C-alpha cells in the first residue's frame, strides 16, 4: 500500500477553468499532498479531484483500485489518484 | 494492494530491439499479466521487465512502490509496473 497524507495545510482545494475544443466549458479541482516513495521524505504530489467531490481532510489514505486503466499502449496507468482512508 | 497474477501460460517474455537517436543498441524484454481492477474478469496488461531480470515465475503478486514516480506535470505516474511475490 502507498502511503498518502494531505497536511494541515493542505486542505484546500484551487480551481482551473478554461473551454474544451467545441466551446464546454469546464472546471478543474486541484489538491496538494504528501506520498511516501520511500526516499528519505515523502514528495509532493498534485490531485485532480473528480467532479462533485469536496477536498480530502487532513489525514492519512491509502489509494483505490478505481485510480488505475488499462493505456492506449496496453501497460497499466494512472488515471487519476483516487484516495481512501487508511 | 493491486492482485496481479502471471498464468502458466505467461512464464515467458519476448523482446523487442532496435537502436537510439544518437546509435546506442537497446532491447526491451515485454511479460503479459492478469491484473484485477475490480470488473468481472481481471484484464490483460503489458509488463516491460528491467535489465537483467528473468520473467516472472506464475503466481501471485502485488505492486512494489518502485513502480511509482512523480511525472513532469507533478502527478503521480507509473514508471515500470514492478512486482513482488503476494
Amino acid at each position: 500500500m502507498i502511503k498518502v497524507e494531505i497536511k494541515p495545510s493542505q486542505a484546500q482545494f484551487t480551481t482551473r477553468s478554461g473551454v474544451s475544443r467545441q466551446g464546454k466549458p469546464y472546471s478543474l479541482n486541484e489538491q496538494l499532498c504528501y506520498v511516501d516513495l520511500g526516499n528519505e521524505y515523502p514528495v509532493l504530489v498534485k490531485i485532480t479531484l473528480d467532479e462533485g467531490q469536496p477536498a480530502y481532510a487532513p489525514g492519512l489514505y491509502t489509494v483505490h483500485l478505481s485510480s488505475f486503466k488499462v493505456g492506449q499502449f496496453g501497460s497499466l496507468m494512472i488515471d487519476r489518484l483516487r484516495l481512501v482512508p487508511a
